[PDB]
């Protein structure tokens, strides 16, 4: 036998950090949830049991914590560059760090109609992620992301025009509910390393702002004709807002909704115009994916 | 051996319901999840194999689906007394509806600084519950709820002059983070029977928004001397608020932010007042719990 | 306002204890999760920010591992009878301690059909459960349970003759799938104190596995009526088989296996006699409750 | 902008199936979670809102009933291949399918010593799982695991002469506990087809047992040296075992069970060779993985 591919690490290191103004009082608050695995000339600690090449887990850990002491945490692309160039700069037998950060909302109260200065809330389990993966002659690949995102719209869905053989029972419909939890991804154009990472930090919060507000737009005021059609259309817009990304990736849950007929019921009428009231249905699911990329 | 007490019905039964504004195209949707659990001359169904006493749990979601076609599904105490009511009027035998409703949040999006009229967002897993008890001759019992209602405040809490004896060693804080979930109960006053709830429909919603308000502020506000005081605060507040409640139930963890020594490393000072970087803890945590009445 | 009921301590405290035969070289584990949630006199925390009422949160998670280093962690009864025990003695001003213990599997491996002295298997989730209430002069309350039994029959279970009016859709059957998630709890006579606990110390262990043999023979023997018969049958015989039970309680969620009917599809036959394919739905779902007790 | 990739289909179609045996009586019972995504010139139903290349996702959902309903669904990789082929020879647009299969748990009841003839028991959260990719003009790629096994020994493991330096904190051990949840695949030599598929029907079942009883048998008898070391064990002997085989991944977590120091207290020994309580870690823990194949 041989090792063909071989990464270790941390993960789930949670890690809080505040900053505080000295000047003003305001506090602000991040969080994440942070995984590191590296790849080197490791192979022997799995077939030799030389622990020598291992750089221990807990001392990746350790690592975590003094890189965000040291160094902005915020935006996670560039404290995810940071981290993993530590590791390939650091140990000269590690060559690929790839390291997964999740970001959890704490959003800014506002009390009586002002900010607090401290004080903060979980407005939603919707993350904020990157991976960043750092390999040693090959620069820094970033993929960004935001995922569960969860919406419904009660109109302005439509599925009709599919493919109907023997094996279709599904109603064609010009009105339905349409509700997903959204996974959307920007891959960059690679990186050469840190500094260019640098030279971009204030894209990576101005495009997760586009690609969020492009998603929440279209998926409100696209009258959809299928997931397909209103998720490329996302990812059209993305594309065309930021030229250092080369793909958009969706993927896309049809959490369905179901009408629900009463009239066994004393004749009521709750189906087609008359849908009032609906059974959401935790599964099956519908899930639809695709990767955009530049004609 | 002999039946002491039994209950039995429907759980988990999700439901969606819009409503349509015609005029205005504004649409509005509401989702819950409901278990309606009933009790009454039911025992032979244990030990004698009489399902004539049994109304099929299948039925008592029928039921759940046409009461919230027929029916106001907002504000859910009123649904839930309702739906109650349906169960002990309608079955002689049936003398106790146990109603649970968890309301999901579907929050208008703002689509270009104007609310859509058809598309909505779940702006957290915080939720809004109810209980209510309805009871043959004995009216109608509901306590209401929040949930899920995650915060951290970044200083401003304190932990000091605490009990200290040979189990003890936590030092003393005059600094700490101060993270929880809140679950905040209100319990009403009795009412003799639907009429009643309807009286006071509007004080439901606007007590849960004084509940809300009132534990946003609080939590924001007080320099916190232990979870103890805060939540007392809180629950005073609520009961001088609103008279035709007679209890306030708070039940609070406290998710606990870790200071890193990091001093081993190059003297890095990360503690105290140069605390910036912090661990969150999945597990222990404390729990802290109170009922407030009034004096 | 003024405080009526509070109770604070520590949740989540995981704990793990070994127990090492130097003889043989047979190691045996115990893994837990604990909560500790105290009362007494100590109301002044809450209204006055009076700390010194305090046994610190932090402490009575000290005190739990304590515990377990100088104590035996089985069988859990015990263990929770002597830590709750612990609070009340050593704390003038505490009055009651509820100790909850949810125990884990870890069932010794069979290598090469021989016990491993070392090497231990989780299998399953199904938790064995106390909750144990110390009440200063009121001695000690405990509750004894199984959770997170999953089982299925794939026919001798029953459902018909059940009540029938305008709100029912459901047809009867004389045969379909049965399948639950057991929770069952027995309720032991109230212990004096820590001694008449330790008098019945076998009996612990030898209820707990005849509450679990006559669940699993009575799910799987019973040609059953229905959920609520079945579950009778399970209480009466544990009821009979312990003396210093006073009641049993069943909670049995109804987990649906819906049949499909493909007969739209080339005349497939898959419902009654046919019925091979089936859909199990995550929700909603029956759930049936009973607390049996002597006549 | 252009469609760079693109796959949809219906995720998480729970499925049972049951065999009965009309001579012995004896009933066996099958439950699974099913993914079937589709690929293929189905570009235009995102770019173009043309629908008429969508094979509905539910009629994917109904594909896998009737699929179910005529053939066997064990072992899942000949049902995942006859799943998949299915759907490429069936539609002359799709030139791809790939089918995830989860397999739960359930094992006949052993009553009063006696294998039960329809009673089944959950015995614990393992799966079994297949990952199917059916490619038109690529035969198929199978990929199956065992996953959610979760397991603890004791003593024999070690860690020791890792690579320490400035970031280093942990202390070499000769003693520790080590526990793991077992993600293991084995992923196949392609096959040409559903024939070659059939051929080899016998060697899927054989090959899950052969690698669940060498990780549990490694992992119980190797004193190990880290978990890089014992995983690679694995995976040699599953290679040596089936040459169909072409390689074997394992990812495993090191779930940490923390020493506890207690000699603050009353000087309680319980460290080293003292060690009996340990706090099991929820987050954060290490991540080991490695893929081996041929030399
Ligand atoms: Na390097
Ligand atoms: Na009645
Ligand atoms: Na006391
Ligand atoms: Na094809």
């Amino acid at each position: 036998s041989a090792v063909k591919a071989a990464r270790y690490g941390k993960d789930n290191v949670r890690v809080y950090k505040v900053h505080k103004d000295e000047k003003t009082g305001v506090q602000t608050v991040y969080e994440m949830t942070v995984c590191v695995l590296l790849e080197g000339e490791i192979e022997t600690s799995y077939t030799k049991a030389d622990n020598s090449v291992i750089v221990a887990t807990d001392s990746i850990k350790n690592t975590i914590y003094i890189t965000a002491k040291q160094n902005p945490v915020t935006p996670p692309e560039l404290f995810g560059s940071i981290l993993g160039t530590h590791f390939i700069e650091k140990y000269n037998h590690i060559h690929a760090a790839h390291v997964n950060i999740v970001c959890h909302r704490w959003t800014r109260m506002d009390i009586d109609g002002k900010p607090h200065p401290h004080s903060f809330i979980r407005d939603s389990e919707e993350k904020r992620n990157v991976q960043v993966d750092v390999v040693e002659g090959k620069g820094i690949d970033i993929k960004s992301s935001l995922s569960g995102l969860t919406v419904l719209k009660s109109t302005n869905s439509q599925f009709w025009g599919f493919l109907r053989d023997e094996y279709t029972t599904l109603k064609e419909t010009w009105d339905r509910i349409l509700s997903t939890d959204v996974d959307a991804t920007w891959q960059w154009k690679n990186f050469s390393g840190l500094q260019e990472v640098r030279s971009h930090v204030p894209k990576f919060d101005a495009t997760w702002a586009t690609a969020r507000e492009v998603t929440l737009k279209t998926f409100a005021e696209d009258n959809s004709a299928s997931v397909q059609a209103t998720m490329y259309k996302m990812a059209e817009q993305i594309l065309a807002r930021q030229q250092l990304i080369e793909t958009v990736e969706y993927s896309l849950p049809n959490k369905h909704y179901f009408e629900i007929d009463l009239s066994w019921h004393k004749g009521l009428q709750n189906t087609g115009k008359n849908a009032e009231v609906f059974a959401p249905q935790s599964d099956p699911n519908g899930l639809i994916k695709c990767t955009v990329g530049r004609s």
